[PDB]
């Protein structure tokens, strides 16, 4: 069994938009890296039913790029508002110990908010990937707007997973006015604007307890005028798509890079790509 494995994650609050043609950039494969595990999370509208019939292009296009690099799709899960797919290189899998398992958590009677957790074991180490989705208006188990539920947190099991990732738009925003936020963006004072970000507030309320976000050096990923790099200042610029990590068992998880993908500009939010090296 290997000393270390690499994991790439991407999430995007893509809304109504279809999957795009250059997936190598999206998955962080454009400089020839070969991650052991890839997870892709989307938030948007109407996936499961699929009235635009983009399901088949999703499958066609992802399966065509990834199967020829040695990936097996462990699971794709879709709801009306979320999608989560996890891929792993074929060479790591053993059917007798993989114990591939997904749950879906619903918090409302329309099944629009909640999350997905997909877990599996390779080399006797358990990985869990979560995505989640919450509305501002929702009544919730936390009495906050944040996309946390303890059922989605596999570090709060009696037998916590070894490597945990939570990816998606957490419904965490920047709590200041648009003018001040845009001034801090224009000055590139990322840490100054992050001071107003709600993740620390969620953690003060004991949500996302013990979860770490890699250092953010990129500008807010929302809200943009589509096809441009111009902020739509009808919303305070915020960091929407996030990647969080933790270990339940004291394993080292080292972020290598964490960045927004500004070249993908076709919508209001920009995708966020994180790359990690984990030590077994
Ligand atoms: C641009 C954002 C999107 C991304 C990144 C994305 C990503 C993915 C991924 C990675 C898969 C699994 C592919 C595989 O089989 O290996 C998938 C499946 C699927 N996607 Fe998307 N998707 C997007 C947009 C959409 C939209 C707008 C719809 C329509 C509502 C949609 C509908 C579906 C459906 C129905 C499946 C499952 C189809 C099947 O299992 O036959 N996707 N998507």
């Amino acid at each position: 069994p290997p000393a270390q494995l690499s994991v790439h994650t991407v999430s995007w609050n893509s809304g109504h938009e279809r999957a795009p043609t250059n997936l190598e950039e999206l998955l962080g494969l454009n400089s020839g890296e070969t991650p052991d595990v890839i997870a892709v999370a989307v938030q948007g509208f109407g996936f499961q039913t699929d009235k635009p019939q983009q399901g088949p292009a999703c499958v066609k296009n992802f399966q065509s790029l990834l199967t020829s690099k040695g990936y097996t799709k462990l699971k794709n899960t879709i709801t009306e508002t979320m999608g989560l797919t996890v891929y792993c290189l074929e060479k790591h899998l053993d059917q007798n110990t993989l114990k591939n398992e997904t749950i879906i958590v619903t918090v409302d009677d329309q099944k629009k908010s909640g999350g997905i957790v997909t877990s599996f074991t390779i080399y006797n180490k358990r990985f869990s990937f979560t995505t989640s989705r919450m509305s501002d208006e929702d009544v919730t188990s936390t009495n906050t707007k944040y996309a946390y539920d303890t059922r989605l947190d596999y570090s709060k099991k009696d037998d916590p997973s070894d490597f945990l990732f939570w990816i998606g738009d957490l419904n965490v925003r920047v709590e200041t006015n648009a003018t001040h936020a845009k001034s801090l963006v224009d000055q590139n004072n990322i840490d100054g604007l992050m001071a107003f970000d709600q993740l620390k507030k969620a953690k003060e309320q004991k949500l996302f307890d013990g979860w770490t976000e890699p250092q953010v050096t990129f500008k807010p990923t929302y809200k943009f005028k589509p096809n441009t790099d111009e902020y739509d200042l009808s919303a305070t610029p915020s960091w929407t798509d996030r990647a969080l990590y933790k270990s339940g068992t004291g394993k080292t998880i080292q972020p290598l890079s964490y960045n927004s993908l500004t070249n993908y500009k076709q919508t209001e939010h920009r995708p966020v790509l994180a790359k990690f090296r984990v030590t077994l």
